């Protein structure tokens, strides 16, 4: 639907993200010509946020669950899973379609 | 986490008599920051100029507030924390996990009128 994960190296298989859990990812933003938005992998510094309470887009909060801990996935996220019509212009432009690089570092005090 | 709405820093002026109206096409040279310093984005680093309609909510309220008030040729700098919507507090981030961005912004153009 708006959001599909596609694994690219997997995780421990056990250990997924639950509603409420505050969740560590190293990510990377790209539009569909293929040019970078926004990365926290060049920052070296990994996000944290709550999962399930919708703290971010739905493509994050429906597509990093779907993740196991420590795995390696691309999400591809519709304007509408995504910053919608409107998006952020010039950061992110309208109706624009997202492909994320996500790692799952850590699920509450589990790394 | 303490800014809200913008504020604009004159870095070197333009014209002094050339300010963007309400649809114009503006010819824009910007980079931004987060309030570390790190940059995220880049329109001078894609050696493209960024081009969009002014007033017309085609760019964020933060740019639309701005860049209107930059004559043909000026340097500033816009640090902005939008008030509503994706980005704002409260809001899911447009780039987590940030509320307040900085723009360095040259205005180059006012439709076929050049810098």
């Amino acid at each position: 639907m708006g959001v599909t994960k596609e694994l690219k190296s997997p995780g421990n298989g056990v250990d997924f993200p639950k509603k409420g859990d505050f969740v560590t990812i190293h990510y990377t933003g790209r539009l569909t010509d293929g040019s970078k938005f926004d990365s926290s992998v060049d920052r070296n510094e990994p996000f944290q946020t709550q999962i399930g309470t919708g703290r971010v887009i739905k493509g994050w909060d429906e597509g990093v669950p779907q993740m196991s801990l420590g795995e390696k996935a691309v999400l591809t996220i519709t304007p509408d899973y995504g910053y919608g019509a409107r998006g952020f212009p010039p950061v992110i432009p309208g109706n624009s379609t997202l492909i994320f690089e996500v790692e799952l570092l850590g699920i509450n005090n589990k790394r």
